[PDB]
């Protein structure tokens, strides 16, 4: 049930992308777009099979649900080095997010420009001055701004509760970030480590 | 397809549905036992099938998951959880959230909890009595696995081993010789499998 193009493994690993492939050059187009100051130093491919199962079981579910299939995007995460083991085995954990300095609710933060995650708040540079930035298939669906209270979606309709939009944003006409509130939701694809 | 077990009914091609039992037919008298088991003094007003099939589907690639990973299929129980009538409706649609709302202790640990016995669950504080009396209580799959004593400020189950940091327990108790409550601390983790309409 895993991708094509993901080495032959064990149930994870994480796969050092090389420069001039059309993958590893994608995601660092996408990372310059905004973070033109930073350098890469490596690319690695999270291979991650239960995660990735459980993942695409809940996009099936959303793309059956909303009744059309542009319900995921690509976004970046910022974390300290301590995080990286658990993000790489387990995916992002709402229990355990930092309060975001704009609260749209009590959940997993995810930024569109790499500049946002860029900042030593999310991506704290380690010891060695190596900072660390995930890029992640996020199933944002149908989204409206959040609220600081939230600690799930709101419901789409007050008179139908259990009927929740699938995450907020800050900002529905402009979109910026996004926060999801379940797990398996969110696919750590690649992890970026960087430098000033 | 979903996987969906045997004993569903049709559901004209939707995807959730709750199902009254039929008193007296097999189904009806397993569920009733075991909740009689602790509970003979109550009166139970009805047993709702729970037909959820996007929270089936989910929890039964955790139980695969947890099958593989423990390498028995030892890694499910049955358990109760009672709770107030408001939440019944979420509970359905989308099974147990550890981040809801709630005033009841969390000594050990921030996940969701399941009792053994179901005269547990039938205390007031979580099968909350209705503006009419009456109490609810669901019969839960639980992916307990491999588990450890809980503490308080568990966030997840903590590791099996100080040297490897992610390789977690799947759930924790309040004792490891006779487990009276367990709590998992995942989305997916819990399948609400039957609800239970009750009085005192
Ligand atoms: N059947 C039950 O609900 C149950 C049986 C035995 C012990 C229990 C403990 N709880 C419990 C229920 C809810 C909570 C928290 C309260 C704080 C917010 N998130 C839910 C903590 C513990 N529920 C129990």
């Amino acid at each position: 049930n895993l991708p094509e193009h993901w080495t032959d493994m064990q149930l994870f690993c994480m796969v050092q992308l090389e420069p001039g492939q059309s993958e590893y050059n994608t995601i660092k187009d996408k990372f310059t777009r905004t973070c033109s100051s930073y350098a890469i130093e490596k690319i690695e491919r999270i291979q991650n099979a239960f995660l990735w199962q459980s993942y695409q079981v809940k996009k099936r579910q959303m793309d059956i649900k909303n009744d059309h299939k542009n319900n995921e995007r690509l976004l970046f995460h910022g974390t300290d080095a301590d995080s990286v083991p658990y993000v790489n085995q387990h995916g992002f954990n709402r229990s355990c997010a930092g309060k975001n300095a704009v609260s749209y609710g009590k959940g997993t933060y995810f930024a569109v420009d790499a500049s946002y995650s860029a900042k030593d708040t999310y991506s704290k540079p380690d010891s060695n001055g190596r900072k660390h930035m995930y890029v992640v298939r996020v199933l944002t669906g149908v989204f409206t701004k959040g609220r600081a209270g939230l600690v799930t979606p709101p419901p789409k309709n007050p008179h139908n509760p259990t009927d929740l939009f699938d995450s907020v944003t800050n900002n529905t006409r402009s979109p910026k970030l996004f926060v999801v509130f379940f797990d398996n939701q969110a696919y750590p694809e690649y992890l970026i480590t960087f430098t000033a």
